[PDB]
């Protein structure tokens, strides 16, 4: 098709305008003081949302450049930091704040090259002062405060938060569960949990879950790959016969066997679903056959044993409890099987473990260990009605997010007060040209940006209050919610670091790439 | 349909104003400093790339003489000119500056017939003088070094990249291989490649290789053409009942059963390819008899022996590894049959070389002979990760493919340095008249067209920069990446001379091309 | 449909600005200088082309009065002029050169039909000035000189052209075929040649060779007409049996059986082709009973011997080699049956000669003898690769044509410079009003353009050039690919007189048929 292309400013320009509105879209509801967002729906009453990850997702410019600025902008802001609902509306506003900024310095005729070392050099600087000043959550007492912090000052969810961690552990796999009682229980189950998403993005068995749900499900597991591979239909014909569902562990499905399973995923909607393998090579191999010996099954590999999914039958395949299937995540609860095959294949394993000596296969059997040794955390939680337990399940979830994203590299202080204590660290770096001091400078005002945001959301005049957090303390920041210098550590606000360092280092990328594109093509409407 | 013609430079100009912008798409993204464009996508997220042959093949312009303009250079250049990402974006720039230069002096009263005998006169002395200066690469340490010098200093890319090719010699074959492992290895195995690519331009079997895949397949070979020819369907009953793949080699595929073939796979996407005999006549015949022998199989040509199409049989085909096809290129590996027979038919082919006397003759038996004789080379590239894997394996494809390219013609100086080189070459040259003298002023000044244009992307004055580099000695240039003058040659910045050859041997054709056209004829809208 | 109907010059002008265009991208591809045409494709790259024909066959104006006049020159000069690449450039601007001047007096006051008169009668004296001066090419050493002149001096080439003549007849029929080696060698085969090509135009078995080939195919020969005949799938019967392919001769067909057989081609595309029988009445019916000799089959018709269409056996029809079919013409190779069969109708027909006295009798008998007694000459060309014999085949078909148009009419001074020598014969010319000298005026400057016209594409100024050609002697001309004033007929630069005579010819005819025309009328857009 006939393309339209753009060369220089000319084309960032009208990019940068693209995502001023996202910007102005999403920088409204940062910060505990959010302000509210009507989006407009086609068919039923208009949506009130005060959460930046939905607006961003919401919003489509009309015109091509706008658009895929504010596209370019998008993608990589809400996948690469996609936990916290902060943490994808600090990434837009530095994001765009730096290329703004960018922008305005090349037009004056400094190297886009040079400014975009500089800035690269600033942030490295700010991330390494932030790695240091980023105190840690190592205790149970710790993982319990700063899992009431995050749950809004909730004691029960903190303390069952916390009951599980120590239960299963900082690398445990936790999960929540309807509970059906006026009391949320905990509970400890055989899982098997790895790292491999759904293959098809059309299979979601939960419409409002963006998951895929089966319970009591059969398992076939192959180390071959059966991509576009037919005579599927056999164990078709008892998981139709058998009301149980099956789910097909593969190297990948593509082609044939993938339209087929989809087209009859969206039209008959049969309950099979398929993933892919979780190891690589005799990793993925021995990985497979735990599996398969938790799960009572075997692998199907035509290698040594003779088996195909030519012919299937009810005691050849695997017994799982219920399989759940997400993004970049999959997982299967209560399998069956030999108990004394489990114990037989753990002894193996520790004595591999014994034998061997590599620090990277030592960590491969310890994470194979791991993984059938340990259980899962089912969080039951519960209440009087429906609609009260779902609200609680959501409530419940993120506080769970929120305390693993804080245990896995630590907190710093909330309420974008965490930036700000890394502008000391800006004056170490030198530049070896203008170019790069002036990426230092123009850093050096970014970092700023997100307390404005949350003061101005809040009402109070933005440069004052990073004035007074700048000029006070170390210890002590601005809170919103009572709009006043307040110590922040000890009154409960505070984010994960990982949040917060990933957000910076997001809106450095784009920032750089809307910064240093030269040519912008784009199909003529 | 109604045409609208134009003479002229009223056409010329038209035309130039088409591949001005190709060329302003292209000339950024070249050099190690090259900077990113922006590909819109109508249906997801815009692609980043800094890929010069993605972006020239990316834009089509949209009125008609623009369009014909650039796709007239995107042709050549893209096709003649596709191993290296330079060589293309040299190609390009390269033309748009002659094409330029040229339209401008003929716009004055120069003649065009006797500018582009100055042209070609000027480019043949440049490629004379290249050639001379081309230092050529012909030991294991030097190979070695080359292959590290392509790799981005990569050391173990380079020594496995050494060792395939001392093991299968330089003119052998090499490919690479998935390795399913930590370290990558080197395998030696029973090949057959031969130069007939694939004849069905939509049977891409892989999607994102761009490359037919198939293993464990079948062969049927035939002397007789089979171009519309039916009853090849008793050999899809037994590729229906053994779910091996097959492969048919006939002197040609078209009309009926290419029909029939490209339906079936367009819409049933059966595992049957069909390709090309590699011969011709007598040497046709007899590379297919030994291809059938190295596969156990057998020619079906109705001379002689009494075999057809229309009945065949699970032995009366021949058994092979796997079977790669891609363009201009394909392959057979492992084989089989009688291997007394390989050794009977090497030995015959020993002896019809001995008794042999023509250079021709004794050519052609000797490549037969090394067709079998000599293996080919998998470089089984691993690592912990699919991702990992692919990079790595796409790295290696690169180094491998630059490394053959140095070693068929030699190596040079990178960064734009080798073509600055040549201008003093320019004086020796006399022109006859005038307008040759032009043309021989006008390469004189394209030839200086990529190292401005590299040192323009790095950011730094690109007429400094060439006038240093013309001004210092014969053995430095400029280092984009230190941004230095530095000596190119044990830094590790070269290039193979094939490139730079093919890439100003297209500039000089496209360009004359489009300044010596007379009569554009495009549809009206 | 409603018509727009235009008198007098108001439509002969809008004529003259539909050729023009024809003319401009015609009179640049003529010459040894010729330029280059860029055709725009709708579904790939443009083609380069230097062909007149082509281009002539490309262009297609908007307006419905300059695309009738494009459309006139185009029928004309294309259909009966189409042997050699000039032979169509020449007529094209030549008649838009006659047509411009005659409307350019005509405006003035001058008598149309007169101006014709005096326009026939000075192309008149020209043509017989033209057929004055021709030489003869009537030796072997001649045929052996031209062949390799209109080769591009290819010395074998013209060694095998001349010995296909020398041993088939000055008059004698010869093809070419690929020769699958390394040296193009000549053959003599039994064949069967006759002027009556394929009566379905949309019947072309190769789509790349404008032609119908098909080989071993049996034959059907009948005297009654076939139009819209049914039953003649008995013949299908064997023909789907047999895998060998059919072809008839009949009187004609049209109708019913065209249209079932037609609608089979472009669907089904069976292997049955027809034709129209050669001779007449008595004549046709001897052809044919010779033709069925020379095959080994018998004419169907029901007079006499009882035999129709409706049922067919395998030694009923006769058998052939192969059958050739293309415009005009069509011809039979490697005829079967009774060898001492074909002897008794050789001897028949010699003493039918023998008795008959009659000059046409004799004739026609003659070229029913020579037919089958006389041999057909295949030239099997061959190479290294199919690329190169391709070219290699269509050199030697040029060449071939080229000399049997130079033989069948003696050879005349190339370079255009043959009508510049019949301008004296001119003053010769006396005209009996002022318009005939005017009209002999017009085609005394339309005879140098041509001479202009390679000039100008050779870039030398024409009018110096051509003055140069008429005040120097009648033996040297100018030759544009040395630029020279050379001697031409010993340099090689010749062409055959029959190509000059039919493009003078047909310009005459051309223009005078646009500058008498008074009425257009055309279909509302």
């Amino acid at each position: 098709s006939a393309k339209d292309v753009k060369f220089g400013a000319d084309a960032r320009a009208l990019m940068l305008q693209g995502v001023d509105l996202l910007a102005d879209a999403v920088a409204v509801t940062m910060g505990p003081k959010g302000r509210t967002v009507i989006i407009e729906q086609s068919w039923g009453s208009p949506k009130v949302t005060k959460d930046g990850v939905t607006v961003a997702k919401s919003i489509d410019l009309k015109d091509k450049y706008k658009n895929i600025g504010a596209k370019l902008v998008q993608d990589v802001a809400n996948n690469t930091n996609e936990e916290a609902g902060d943490g994808t509306t600090t990434a837009t506003v530095l994001a765009r704040s730096i290329a703004k900024e960018g922008f305005e310095k090349i037009s004056k005729g400094a190297n886009p090259v040079e400014i975009r070392r500089g800035v690269m050099l600033a942030v490295d600087a700010v991330i390494a002062e932030l790695k240091k000043q980023s105190k840690p959550v190592t205790t149970p007492e710790e993982i319990a405060q700063v899992a009431t912090i995050s749950a809004n000052g909730d004691k029960e969810i903190g303390n069952i938060i916390s009951d599980a961690m120590k239960k299963v552990g900082r690398k445990g796999v936790i999960t929540v569960k309807d509970g059906k009682t006026l009391n949320d229980e905990l509970e400890i189950i055989e899982g098997m949990k790895f790292d491999r998403g759904y293959i098809s993005p059309y299979f979601i068995n939960t419409s409002k879950g963006q998951k895929c749900e089966f319970q009591d499900a059969y398992v076939l597991l192959s180390e071959k790959k059966i991509s576009s591979i037919q005579s599927i239909v056999p164990a078709l014909e008892i998981a139709n016969a058998h009301r149980k569902p099956l789910v097909i562990i593969a190297e990948d499905v593509d082609g044939e066997a993938l339209s087929t399973l989809v087209l009859n995923r969206l039209k008959v909607g049969l309950q099979v679903v398929a993933v892919k393998a979780p190891g690589f090579g005799d990793n993925r191999k021995n990985q497979l056959k735990d599996m398969a010996i938790a799960t009572g099954g075997a692998v199907f590999g035509e290698e040594g044993l003779t088996l195909n999914l030519e012919d299937v039958q009810p005691h050849d395949l695997g017994k799982v409890g219920e399989v759940i299937v997400t993004k970049d995540d999959a997982m299967l609860l209560k399998g069956k099987g030999d108990k004394a095959q489990i114990e037989k294949r753990i002894q193996e394993i520790i004595e591999q473990l014994d034998v061997t000596t590599s620090e990277y296969e030592k960590e491969k059997l310890n994470e194979r260990l791991a993984k059938l040794s340990d259980g899962v955390a089912v969080l039951k939680v519960g209440g009087t009605s429906d609609v009260e337990v779902n609200e609680k399940k959501d409530r419940v979830t993120d506080a769970l997010n929120a305390t693993r994203a804080a245990v896995e590299e630590g907190i710093v202080l909330g309420g974008g007060c965490a930036l700000l204590r890394c502008i000391p660290a800006l004056d170490s770096l030198t530049p070896a040209n203008e170019d790069q001091k002036i990426g230092i400078e123009i850093i050096k005002r970014t970092l700023k940006i997100p307390a404005m945001t949350i003061a101005k959301n809040a009402g109070v005049e933005g440069s004052l209050i990073v004035e007074k957090i700048m000029q006070s303390s170390s210890e002590v920041g601005y809170d919103a919610m009572a709009g006043d210098f307040v110590n922040m550590v000890e009154k409960g606000i505070i984010d994960p670091t990982k949040v917060v360092r990933t957000a910076l280092l997001d809106a450095a990328g784009v920032a750089s790439l809307l910064t240093t594109a030269e040519v912008v093509v784009t199909e003529i409407p």
